[PDB]
């Protein structure tokens, strides 16, 4: 039979429920906010994308969060798995107060824009994503990563004219002629970038179990562990730390913070952008706001944009 994307009022015994508040959780400035580039609008407040070889249509009410998985109801193992990828242990309302408190821009900026909070995405799907990233918008960001799934991903599920697939193994990117290949989806010189980062996860350090021992390990030796690999530089690997690797304190500084840390801050470097001066504008953010620097920045870009 034809699938169709699943509303909550057409089929509402596949769905499941979790107590989440709007406050604490908006999807809307969430899911397509340059943080995850696999979530797409289908149908009005109805948020479809995948997680690790299955998709999912998210949705929300004032109080709870209403999820369904196509393959029945979610499972309690997979309800954990949402608990654990919007990070809703975490107390938002907490960090809004204490941000607001210390920080007078904050207190009327973040007034409008409530539940900005960072995903936990994977590991292997958020490094090759920013890799890709290079002077390139969202709508052009989306477009590499779909076409990057559908030739070299698994084929998962197809909902209306939209085929679904999971996101490429270690193996699949490190093939014999995959430059050959990612660069006629049109990837450019990040085609080469992601083939040299492919071989050296998977062939000299062991494979996506390495990214993971990033996440325990601390922001300094993760950072630093990020930037050796071919591609990546400093901005990426911070993405990658607060995004991935649990690192609330990173802060990824391009252009755009130099231009809100000017403007709104009155901030200059101790000496335009550059190597030092961005590892002090991250310590800036940092001595302000906090361990949840990183979770702050969302919430800025979220009111500028
Ligand atoms: C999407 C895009 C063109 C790649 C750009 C420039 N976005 C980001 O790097 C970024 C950083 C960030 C830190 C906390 C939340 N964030 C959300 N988006
Ligand atoms: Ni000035």
């Amino acid at each position: 039979s034809h699938m169709r994307h699943r509303t909550l009022s057409s089929s509402p015994a596949l769905w499941a429920s979790i107590p989440c508040p709007r406050s604490e959780l908006r999807l809307d400035l969430v899911l397509a906010s340059g943080q995850s580039f696999r979530w797409k609008e289908q149908s009005p407040a109805h948020w479809s994308g995948v997680l690790a070889d299955q998709v999912w249509t998210l949705t929300q009410t004032e109080d709870q969060l209403y999820c369904t998985v196509y393959r029945s109801r979610p499972t309690l193992e997979e309800l954990e798995t949402l608990h654990k990828y919007f990070q809703l242990d975490v107390s938002l309302a907490q960090l809004y107060s204490h941000w607001a408190s210390v920080d007078s821009h904050f207190q009327r900026v973040a007034q409008k824009f409530q539940g900005v909070r960072l995903l936990r995405q994977d590991p292997t799907e958020c490094l090759f994503s920013f890799i890709c990233s290079s002077n390139n918008n969202i709508a052009r960001i989306t477009g590499m990563v779909e076409r990057l799934c559908q030739a070299f991903g698994p084929r998962l599920i197809q909902l209306d004219d939209v085929t679904y697939h999971g996101f490429p193994n270690l193996h699949a990117l490190a093939g014999p002629e995959a430059e050959t290949h990612l660069r006629k989806l049109g990837l450019g010189y990040r085609a080469r970038y992601v083939r040299a980062s492919a071989k050296a996860i998977l062939e000299e350090q062991g494979g996506p179990a390495w990214l993971q021992q990033l996440r325990v390990a601390p922001y300094e030796e993760a950072h630093k562990a990020l930037c050796t690999l071919p591609g990546v530089g400093a901005k990426v690997a911070d993405c990658i730390c607060l995004m991935a690797l649990d690192k609330p304190q990173a802060v990824p500084v391009d252009v755009h913070v130099w231009q809100i840390a000017h403007r709104d801050y009155g901030w200059h470097p101790k000496t335009g952008p550059s190597p030092l001066a961005n590892k002090e504008l991250g310590n800036f953010f940092r001595n302000l706001w906090g361990p949840y620097a990183g979770w702050a920045q969302a919430v800025l870009f979220s009111a500028d944009l």
